[PDB]
RNA sequence: GUUCGCGAAGUAACCCUUCGUGGACAUUUGGUCAAUUUGAAACAAUACAGAGAUGAUCAGCAGUUCCCCUGCAUAAGGAUGAACCGUUUUACAAAGAGAUUUA
């Protein structure tokens, strides 16, 4: 218990963020595959 | 349209009427702006959650910003208002030791 403890210095705010830029990160990711296989259709639909 | 005056005609007896003409009086509004889709309100609803300092649950003041909102406000609130929490290499040298090349 301590042994784990010990070793997350942030606190609840900084992990929440941790989250919420990688969840963008994979919003990004998708967001870029979609276009790629669009772009294997050809069509090219510009990025918002 | 008024008035002054002239001329003409008629009525007349110096006038009443009609016609013509001269003169004066009176003298430049408004527009940054066309009448609903295509020159710009903002909320709400759906989904996703669902409140900083800590191991945890709360009071809070601040600080910076090419963010502001409510408030008459130089008051005070808006999660202590929100954003901050991340990515990070060179004024660069001196001494010593081994390998390589050359005068
Ligand atoms: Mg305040
Ligand atoms: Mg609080
Ligand atoms: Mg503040």
């Amino acid at each position: 218990e301590a042994r784990a403890r010990l070793l997350n210095t942030q606190g609840k705010k900084a992990t929440r963020k941790i989250r919420e830029r990688m969840l963008e990160e994979s919003k990004r990711i998708a967001e870029l595959q979609k276009r790629r296989e669009l772009k294997q259709a050809g069509i090219n639909v510009a990025i918002k």
